[PDB]
């Protein structure tokens, strides 16, 4: 028997730092978690018991909090370097600063392999990014050698800016070639790494002949065996187990989200690389796991730079601002209704009522604790994209579609569930797709006092919303499609800044703006 | 036959100057009504045509404007004295800055008389105030004589502040022996002019034998016969006929408020002093009566001193300020929200989510349309009492019982019903009275993020409320009774005021903070 202890990381999402329970910043230290100190403290604990250990991260690293924003991803090398990680899997966040953006903060700084297999570049692009990052690599781990093949999500192009010069193609098909090459070179121990969901993890564990082990992202997927040791519910148990169509057992892996766990497998394989058994479950990063002291040191000299955003006081809140996805994606949450007012407040200066914001746009929630103070710091975590609020005029028809793509599908932690503000939606769930908007009243703008009327199909209303739902993302294709105006508007952030400086003490409440009907 | 013609006047509330329809202030000159100097012209014209006419008002001339805060009644005997109103009654705002509020600006400075036979001074009170206002006052007209006995509300120790010196008798018991002092001397014309409401008014016609005539006030009620020339609906014919108990048909009339209409008379007396017929219908003071040019120009005068309150811009409103009694008495009221939301902003500066507001106290709308400028002027006209918004702990059973007496005689116009802040009440009317509140959900305070859940009877929360209130005004008698905590707050404009220049445009909507369910 040989045994492989596989360590995982996943839409790390700029959490350099340890974090408050729920991701956002640490202000109570005695009970934070994750970062990358903590981190390295458990990893080397691990490699220090096991000969055999791969450290992966599965993409998503980019993007999440001022760490990004100021170093744009030169972080990201650095501390992975620092950590040595054994090999990463290109995520569609690796794409929010286009091809540019990934090229240089990462690409030529990284000191361990970078895949995607389902990556392909054209044009002039081809030339310089050959070589840069690989479909697959064969690591030596003892006496052995592991093949890791890399995949990114074939919807990139939807999600970020990867630019007209690369092509997604099918993560199955591009990866079974390469899965087959590494077996004609002799390599009988193969993991799949990549950035495309767990519902596709599932498929490419059942459906590539040779993958031994799935490691997985960008669903934030949370897997555990037995009593789950915070307030993440399992999906599934850990690993959780595909029988592959060629009849082998394929343990398939992910551990949340925002380094707040290490994920831990164990495989056992026999001398021709098959999988006789494997067992783990993910490590939560508490704070019974001391921060390294050298990595703590190096953070807190990068951390000096980023100190300009947390030294003004924007203003106060006296409420816990849920921008979980948790709340979010499912239900009317107070950070979507405080993003919504200050979207209607900053363009109302009877002009435009109405607001609908993807609940997935929300980042991350901000504590009210830490005496109620919101910087910049805490609210570029929140909104972290650099989009803009832009305004567009909708027909009612438009927007009743709109409402049933946000419930299409309710269930799976999406990010198209819409919070709204001058809106009164009602939805009932056990209707069919499509036709679950059971009520829809929205502010009239042609009266003298403002009052809920009942939507209607045929009318026009203008709504403020962000331009990555003007511009079909989500799946609301029908915004895009059917809009009748779209006027580009201010920067995502001041808007809330502006908003929050103008207030001082905020404390926006839960209040029935969008409603489930029982029977 | 002997004819007379009664011109009449109530609830003027400072109107000395023109108004938008509304009653609030005019901006929009062509289409403006009411006013000091239109009246002027109106009743000059009827003193050329007619031989016996008396000009009467019913009281509550005091307050309403920026023009009694600061000129504190001498506008009203000067402008009383300029249109040489005949007689007076007393009514319950006159009382509202005490007994020398009443004494030295009105009664030592009219040249009328000032009427009411059911006030009796007392204590050291009674010697200075002896002769300043009369029970009646027997007038020539013509060649006759016409007798009038003044009232004022019996209610008036609880609506305003009479002191503990005077005494308020009932008006029937009070007025049937000066009616009989009257008859004994030959006057065979008697007119009960007074302060009571509509349905005392109507009582006395009933009872007090003698009375031909009552003219009314404090209810503001509208009588119209046939097609009505505005927005007031009327509540019966004018004259409204009352069979008195000894079988003579008296007629009742009253002429809504804020110096809008003319109420006009013509009784047809016999040489006993029976009434043999009247008719008549209140004047709408419209643009098409002018305004005349020496009242104007005397009105431009005394305007001076005022305009330090209309030449500071407090914010700016996109949206009607709806503060009439026909909304804000019936239903959720956008002023009120503004109202509750500046009480609510005030103390949070979690700490006090809920608030509870008399519709009575909202005293004017504000309107958006003169580029929705809003003056300490504009808000003066809405709050004008100089109260406080208190800070109040009640018991869930406490809160039920205000929010069933804010319902328990719906439709007749009353000032208790409540508009509201953190709270979602149903009523339901086709409920007996005491049981109409179907829904009552309140704003959590003991919660990191604020939801509304059902109130519970024997919970505690904290809400803010007019001072009115908490005193247990408007027959909330189980306020000031149940209460656990009473502190002493901010002044209501003062706290409005802060709230508009914070917000810097305002656009309140009605949102279904109160319901009726149709079921
Ligand atoms: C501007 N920008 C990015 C971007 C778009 C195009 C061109 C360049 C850049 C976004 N803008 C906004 Cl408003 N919402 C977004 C965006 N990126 C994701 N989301 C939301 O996040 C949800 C998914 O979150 P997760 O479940 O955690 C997976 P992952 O971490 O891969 O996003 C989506 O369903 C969206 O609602
Ligand atoms: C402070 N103060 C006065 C006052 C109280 C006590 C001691 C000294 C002064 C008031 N405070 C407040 Cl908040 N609401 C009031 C008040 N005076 C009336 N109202 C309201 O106005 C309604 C009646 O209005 P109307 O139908 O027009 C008759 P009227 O014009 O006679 O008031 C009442 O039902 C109350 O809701
Ligand atoms: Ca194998
Ligand atoms: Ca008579
Ligand atoms: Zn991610
Ligand atoms: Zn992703
Ligand atoms: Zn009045
Ligand atoms: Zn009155």
């Amino acid at each position: 028997m040989w045994e492989l202890t596989i360590l995982h990381t996943n839409d790390v999402h700029s959490r350099l730092e340890q974090t408050s329970e729920d991701s956002s910043k640490c202000v109570d230290a005695s009970r934070c978690m994750g970062g990358v100190a903590r981190l390295f403290t458990k990893v080397q604990q691990i490699r220090r018991a096991e000969p055999n250990v791969l450290l992966l991260d599965a993409g998503d690293q980019y993007q999440g909090t001022i760490w990004f924003t100021v170093y744009k991803g030169a972080e990201v090398a650095h501390f992975m370097n620092a950590l040595r990680y054994d090999a990463m899997a290109l995520g569609n966040h690796e794409f929010d600063n286009g091809v540019e953006g990934l090229i240089e903060p990462l690409l030529k700084e990284a000191k361990f392999p970078i895949l995607s297999a389902n990556i392909k570049a054209k044009g002039p692009l081809a030339s310089q990014i050959s070589g840069l990052y690989l479909p697959y690599k064969v690591l030596p781990v003892g006496d052995e050698v592991v093949g890791i093949v890399g995949y990114t999500s074939k919807e990139t192009p939807f999600l970020s800016n990867p630019g007209t010069n690369l092509v997604f193609e099918d993560e199955i098909t591009a990866l079974q070639p390469e899965v087959d090459k590494l077996k004609t070179l002799n390599v009988n121990k193969i993991i799949a790494l990549g950035h495309s969901g767990f519902e596709m993890d599932k498929l490419i564990a059942q459906k590539v002949r040779g993958v031994d082990v799935v490691v997985g992202g960008h669903s934030n997927t949370f897997l555990y065996t037995g009593n789950p040791p915070s307030k993440e519910v399992p999906a599934g148990k850990y690993p959780f187990i595909v029988t592959s169509d060629d009849g082998r057992k394929v343990p398939v892996v992910q551990a949340y989200a925002f380094g707040k766990y290490l994920g831990y497998l164990k495989i056992e394989f026999d001398e021709r690389g098959n999988v006789i058994s494997s067992h783990g479950n993910p490590i939560l990063l508490d704070s019974s796991i001391p921060e390294d002291p050298s990595i703590k040191a190096d953070i807190n000299k990068w951390r000096i730079k980023l100190d300009d955003y947390s030294t003004q006081e924007l203003g106060k809140t006296i409420v816990y601002l849920d921008g979980s996805s948790q709340s979010c994606r499912f239900r009317e949450c107070n950070m979507g209704n405080l993003i919504c007012d200050a979207m209607i407040n900053n363009n109302l200066r009877n002009h435009v009522s109405m607001c609908i914001l993807n609940g997935g746009g929300i980042r991350s929630p901000i504590d009210e604790r830490n005496d109620g103070t919101i910087t910049w710091e805490n609210l570029a975590a929140v909104l972290p994209f650099g989009g803009t609020f832009d305004l567009v005029q909708l027909k009612g028809s438009t927007l009743k579609k709109a409402f049933e793509h946000s419930v299409h599908r309710y269930g799976q932690s999406t990010g198209e569930f819409l919070q709204v503000g001058g809106i009164h939606v009602v939805y009932d769930l056990s209707r069919k797709p499509g036709d679950r908007v059971v009520k829809l009243d929205v502010l009239c703008t042609k009266c003298r006092v403002p009052s809920y009327d009942p939507l209607k199909m045929d009318e026009v209303y203008k709504v403020i919303l962000p331009n990555f739902l003007a511009n079909g993302g989500d799946g609301f294709q029908m915004i895009k499609d059917e809009l009748l105006r779209h006027d580009s508007g201010d920067q995502d952030i001041n808007v809330v800044s502006t908003y929050i400086s103008k207030m001082k003490v905020i404390y926006p409440a839960v209040e029935g703006r969008i409603k489930f009907s029982l029977e």
